[PDB]
């Protein structure tokens, strides 16, 4: 039974509008409807992992699990295993996997974050799940962010609170938030970003949707515009949107957008919007390909339509050598030349680096760097040829070239991280000096850069 090199992952997000689902929801799991849809020839082929995020979910965990599992069994004739389920209020995440994967999946974590204070604490936030699939770490976040067209800044703040405070993955990676803990991170939900056009343009927008002409709407989508301005979701990818806005529909049809202000909306307009989204972030030079991204047309219980996305994702095996795990492999080493951090900080403390990777027995602290002033005001922290030589547990290039080094630059004064990034060991050559680079972030905002050269020695 060979271990897989690649799996497929289904991501679903649905704001159920506090209504039970209809009797058949199979179109969701088949990626059928509008947008980038899955080929009919794949209908009976199960995805390896199904991750279902709901918002405004009125069902008990048991009720929803029975619907999901019976849906997948009808499609695939496979009885899926429940990996995890976690609910905060009416925000839920379910992870299901093919039974063959049960003994490939370990280190399952769940968490939630509640967003806002007082007034604004009580129904918005996120749930998430992480686990290891053989040698690959996977994270999944379902968030229901603040509603309303004039609250994009609140949504961005909700995003920053969720990635700071959601405690998933390896707790030993203490300087790193969820945006650095996983080989593949999927972030989805009712993110509630709107099409920011004048209220008076509602019927014009509906016309454009009927013509399947999305370009002049997407140019005003708040998630795309905020992400282009580095206000939210920095370093996350999204597949091009080619499906109609998924909100706000009259229930029991899809023929009508319900946009006008009502007492039930707090006298707010809900112009047609792409509230319901799937984004991802994978470590550099790991295979990840979006195969589908769309919405269903035939599930009409809610004022939102379900959204699906599917991915091919590279995975690695749980590697054992004669040496590591349990010792180092002296045939392996990672060296750093001409390295320096450029930081945006106005502060003047000394900095050191920490190197974290599951290819090391434990994280490695460098000596302090030498601070200089950049020509445009910046702090440059020079490590020159001073960084430690990293001793991987396994030297086999089929293992080592698939690994990644997380880097934190920390203040000597406070031991607080000022920036985090990631370097792939998937190099063009071994025993050769090659440029490396990562942006540095802190709380998912850009704080600087790390660049230099690497020299990787493997057993080959
Ligand atoms: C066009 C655009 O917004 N790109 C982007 C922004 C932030 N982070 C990642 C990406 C790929």
């Amino acid at each position: 039974q060979p271990e897989p090199d690649m799996i497929t992952i289904f991501i679903g997000t649905w704001n159920m509008g506090n209504a039970p689902p209809p009797k058949k929801i199979t179109s969701w799991f088949l990626s059928k409807g509008q947008g980038k849809t899955r080929d009919d020839s794949a209908d009976y082929i199960p995805h390896d992992i199904y991750v279902i995020g709901t918002q405004e979910d009125p069902l008990s965990e048991k009720e929803w699990l029975e619907i999901l599992k019976h849906s997948l069994q009808e499609i695939t004739s496979v009885t899926f295993k429940t990996v995890a389920i976690h609910t905060l209020w009416n925000i839920r995440i379910v992870v299901l996997a093919k039974p063959e994967h049960e003994n490939r999946i370990s280190h399952i974590c769940t968490d939630n974050v509640k967003t806002g204070i007082a007034n604004t604490l009580g129904n918005k936030g996120a749930v998430g799940v992480s686990f290891m699939f053989n040698g690959t770490s996977l994270g999944f976040v379902n968030s229901h962010l603040t509603s309303g067209s004039e609250k994009k800044l609140r949504r961005n703040q909700n995003y920053m609170n969720i990635l700071r405070f959601l405690a998933l993955g390896d707790k030993k990676l203490s300087p790193f938030n969820i945006t650095h803990r996983f080989t593949h991170l999927f972030w989805f939900g009712d993110l509630n970003y709107r099409v920011d056009l004048p209220t008076w343009e509602a019927e014009t927008i509906i016309q454009k949707i009927k013509q399947q002409q999305y370009a002049d709407l997407l140019s005003h989508d708040q998630l795309l515009t905020e992400r282009r301005e580095q206000k939210v979701f920095l370093h996350f990818e999204e597949e091009e949107i080619t499906f109609a806005p998924t909100y706000r529909f009259e229930r029991l049809t899809r023929d009508k957008y319900a946009y006008t202000k009502q007492k039930a909306t707090g006298m707010k307009y809900n112009l047609p919007s792409w509230c319901d989204r799937v984004l991802w972030k994978s470590y550099p030079l790991v295979h990840v390909v979006c195969q589908s991204y769309g919405s269903t047309s035939d599930i009409m219980t809610s004022d939102h339509s379900p959204v699906f996305a599917t991915f091919e994702a590279g995975v690695t095996s749980q590697f054992v050598s004669k040496n590591g795990p349990g010792t180092v492999d002296s045939q392996g080493q990672i060296e750093f030349l001409r390295c320096y951090a450029t930081l945006k900080t106005k502060s003047q403390t000394k900095f050191y680096l920490e190197f974290h990777s599951s290819c090391l027995e434990s994280f490695v602290k460098s000596q302090e760097g030498e601070n200089e002033e950049g020509s445009e005001g910046e702090l440059v922290v020079k490590f020159g040829e001073t960084l430690p030589k990293l001793k991987p547990i396994i030297s086999d290039p089929e293992y080592l070239l698939d690994q990644h080094i997380l880097i934190s630059i920390k203040s000597s004064d406070s031991d607080e991280s000022y920036g985090e990034g990631c370097i792939a060991l998937r190099l063009e050559a071994t025993e050769t000096q090659l440029p490396i680079y990562t942006p540095l972030t802190h709380h998912g905002e850009l704080t600087g850069h790390f660049q230099g050269e690497i020299k990787l020695q493997t057993s080959q």
